[PDB]
């Protein structure tokens, strides 16, 4: 089981991505309880990065399944497939 | 052997967490030599994130041992167990 | 195959490091297409962190090959070996 962690803002908000059993899932903290996030994609390995434009977070998650990495994008309205390609 | 890296401030300070042999340890840079940090917890996988409140760093380390992830918190006065729960 | 991801600035710029087959490589985004970066070093595991001094990025990549981690530094003019030592 393998994780990636990101955080932003002053609360802060935290997101922890966990790869387990070929599934990546997401747990979320926004200042009170931890909860399960919307992100669900295939993979055995995960990394992530984020940035703020004002108060709005943008997240990129790099989900690797076997020999292929897929980027997933959060830009305020759902998870969308990004343009990233690997070697 | 698997690592996680965080950094903050303008020096910068860097912390590198290494999982090896079911032990996670910490090496630290604050502008001169690298040294061994106080963090020691069980795990075969590690991620980390941090933020600043003014000059004061807050660190969260996610230590995974088998099928369970535990959060460890640095908030200026020692490492304490966090509220994070996984699936 | 295992990745690390960093990002900076407002574009943003993103760097994704991938360890595969004992080689770590780098893919780069600066606002248009993804491209292959200059970084190439040995390892089966990678983490990374970065910071800005004004507009200038500084990157540290921690490349682990077997039982040894080596730090690699980007400070505006090529990749150089850092002072990091592990246990
Ligand atoms: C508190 C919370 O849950 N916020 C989530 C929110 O997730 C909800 C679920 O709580 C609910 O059960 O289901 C609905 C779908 O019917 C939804 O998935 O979704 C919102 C809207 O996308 C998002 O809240 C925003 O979060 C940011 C954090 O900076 C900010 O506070 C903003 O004002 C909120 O509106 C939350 O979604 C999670 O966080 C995202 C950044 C991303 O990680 C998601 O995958 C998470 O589910
Ligand atoms: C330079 C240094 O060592 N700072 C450490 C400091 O660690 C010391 C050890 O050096 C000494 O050998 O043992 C004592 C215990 O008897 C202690 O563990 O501990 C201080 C206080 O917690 C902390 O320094 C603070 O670091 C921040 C960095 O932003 C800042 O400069 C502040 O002004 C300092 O007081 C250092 O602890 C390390 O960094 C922490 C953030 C965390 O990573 C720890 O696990 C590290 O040991
Ligand atoms: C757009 C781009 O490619 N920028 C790279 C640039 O890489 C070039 C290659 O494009 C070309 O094919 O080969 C030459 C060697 O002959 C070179 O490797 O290299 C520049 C200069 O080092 C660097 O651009 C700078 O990037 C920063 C990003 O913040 C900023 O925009 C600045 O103004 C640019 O000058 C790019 O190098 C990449 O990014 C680095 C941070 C690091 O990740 C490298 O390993 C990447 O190759
Ligand atoms: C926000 C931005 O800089 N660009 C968006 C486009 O690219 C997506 O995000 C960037 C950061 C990088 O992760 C890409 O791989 C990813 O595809 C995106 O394609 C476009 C879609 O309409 O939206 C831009 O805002
Ligand atoms: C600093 C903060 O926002 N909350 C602290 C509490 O939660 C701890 O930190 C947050 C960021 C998250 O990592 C939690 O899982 C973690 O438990 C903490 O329980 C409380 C203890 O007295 O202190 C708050 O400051
Ligand atoms: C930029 C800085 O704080 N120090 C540089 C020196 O150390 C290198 O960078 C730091 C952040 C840390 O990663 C070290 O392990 C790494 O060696 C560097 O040795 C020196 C070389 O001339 O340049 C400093 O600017």
């Amino acid at each position: 089981m393998q994780t990636a962690a990101i955080s932003w803002g002053t609360t802060p908000s935290i997101r922890v991505y966990t790869a387990n059993g070929n599934k990546i899932t997401e747990r979320c903290y926004d200042g009170s309880n931890w909860y399960t996030g919307a992100f669900n994609q295939a993979g055995d390995n995960v990394s992530a990065t984020c940035w703020l434009s004002g108060s709005a977070v943008h997240i990129r998650v790099y989900a690797t399944s076997g020999g292929s990495t897929t980027e997933w994008c959060w830009d305020g309205d759902g998870w969308t497939r990004g343009a990233y390609t690997g070697l």
